[PDB]
């Protein structure tokens, strides 16, 4: 279930952060704005952007405590502010996750494994509400 889950993932971190955060990329590559330094780049490219890799741990670290956190896929409200509050996410509307969201879940689907993608996606949907009512607009 979600919790396994949550130990699959940081088991391989660095592997899934990155092949969820590149599949985030290639289904919405308007995302790619947010982050210029990623444009006119492969996947083999960025994954050797230093900035890519750290970036893409740091998201990953902290989205695995948010899920770990979480009662029944619903994230801690003190979570979703720190994500609203922080400095780096200026730019961001909760479109911004719900698109993360859904490439993580599709992701999960694809792959050969028991993923609890229903799960995930309950996920991505509470913590996109969570962010709202934190005041992301
Ligand atoms: C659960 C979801 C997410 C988590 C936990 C998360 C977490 C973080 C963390 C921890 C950092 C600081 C890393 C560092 O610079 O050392 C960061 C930076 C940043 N995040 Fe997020 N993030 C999430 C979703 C997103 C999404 C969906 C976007 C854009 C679509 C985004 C855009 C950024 C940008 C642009 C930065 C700084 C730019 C850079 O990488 O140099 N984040 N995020
Ligand atoms: C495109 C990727 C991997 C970015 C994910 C999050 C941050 C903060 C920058 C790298």
């Amino acid at each position: 279930g979600f919790k396994q889950d949550i130990a699959t993932l940081r088991g391989d971190l660095r592997t899934y952060a990155q092949d969820i955060f590149l599949a985030f990329l290639n289904k919405y590559p308007d995302e790619k704005r947010n982050f210029k330094n990623y444009v006119g780049k492969s996947d083999q490219e960025l994954k050797s952007m230093a900035k890519f890799g750290d970036h893409t741990e740091k998201v990953f670290n902290l989205m695995m405590e948010v899920a770990d956190r979480a009662t029944d896929c619903v994230p801690l409200a003190s979570d979703a502010s720190t994500l609203v509050q922080m400095k780096q996410h200026s730019g961001l509307t909760t479109g911004n996750f719900e698109k993360l969201f859904v490439a993580l879940v599709e992701y999960m689907r694809a792959s050969g494994q028991s993923f609890d993608s229903q799960s995930w996606d309950r996920f991505g949907k509470n913590l996109v509400s969570a962010l709202s009512s934190a005041g992301m607009k």
